[PDB]
């Protein structure tokens, strides 16, 4: 179809840096410059090394299902170049990642810039579940900063080594990824947030990981975050899938919160 994705050639930018890495692909910041038209357009780029190829085309009906999501939370592809190698381009988010970012400001952050960046992330996926479409990974390194205030999620449906600190038991056990995996993902990927930014079980060997849970352990509670909030981040990390919080849920309970965090998520700053 003709949809809002726009198809460039390797005559129409050239990365300068590079940002983020890991993953599928990389990413760098690349200048576009419309062929025809004129106007330094700055954007990113990733140049997805491999994945398996079951026809060289696929690559592209996936991008007009990226390039369909009609969410504010949820980043939307712009263009792309085929060849030798895919190259998916998009508007530069001059801010880091919920991952880098945070981190970097853990100091005079906020209780609210948080309690929301959840709603705003669990609104986000509360759209791919109603469009059948599974992340495969969440993490606050997979989720832009349009503004300290407006979050969006990057990085899906790629898929169609792993992040097993962030999967759940049956993806890292059956290789299963559902609606409910990512539920998982998300619980995670806010204490990631919480704790701003800190490499969960920092230490542990990814394989003994299928265990650790097995028994449902490790995974403090994030020194902030008071207790019903937790509650939120462990309920979301039931072994019984049919048992997690449907993000559904899970931003009806968060936008209750927001409107008073100052209670839910002590801070000794502001
Ligand atoms: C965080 C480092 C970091 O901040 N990295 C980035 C990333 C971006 C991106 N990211 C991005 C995402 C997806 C892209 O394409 C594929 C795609 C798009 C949408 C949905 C699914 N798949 C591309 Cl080309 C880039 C964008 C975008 N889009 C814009 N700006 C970014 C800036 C940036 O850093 C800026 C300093 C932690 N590291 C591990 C990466």
């Amino acid at each position: 179809n003709q949809a809002l994705l726009r198809i460039l050639k390797e005559t129409e930018f050239k990365k300068i840096k590079v940002l983020g890495s890991g993953a599928f692909g990389t990413v760098y910041k690349g200048l576009w410059i419309p062929e025809g038209e004129k106007v330094k357009i700055p954007v990113a780029i990733k140049e997805l090394r491999e994945a398996t190829s079951p026809a060289n085309k696929e690559i592209l009906d996936e991008a007009y299902v990226m390039a369909s999501v009609d969410n504010p939370h949820v980043c939307r592809l712009l263009g792309i170049c085929l060849t030798s190698t895919v190259q998916l381009i998009m508007q530069l988010m001059p801010f880091g990642c919920l991952l880098d970012y945070v981190r970097e400001h853990k100091d005079n952050i906020g209780s609210q810039y948080l309690l929301n960046w959840c709603v705003q992330i669990a609104k986000g996926m509360n759209y791919l579940e109603d469009r059948r479409l599974v992340h495969r990974d969440l993490a606050a390194r997979n989720v832009l900063v349009k503004t300290p205030q407006h979050v969006k999620i990057t990085d899906f449906g790629l898929a169609k080594k792993v992040p097993i600190k962030w999967m759940a038991l049956e993806s890292i056990l059956h290789r299963i990824y559902t609606h409910q995996s990512d539920v998982w993902s998300y619980g995670v990927t806010v204490w990631e947030l919480m704790t701003f930014g800190s490499k969960p079980y920092d230490g542990i060997p990814a394989s003994e990981i299928s265990s650790i849970l097995e028994k449902g352990e490790r995974l403090p509670q994030p020194p902030i975050c008071t207790i019903d909030v937790y509650m939120i981040m462990v309920k979301c990390w039931m072994i019984d899938a049919d048992s997690r919080p449907k993000f559904r849920e899970l931003i009806i309970e968060f936008s209750k919160m927001a409107r008073d965090p100052q209670r839910y998520l002590v801070i000794q700053g502001d």
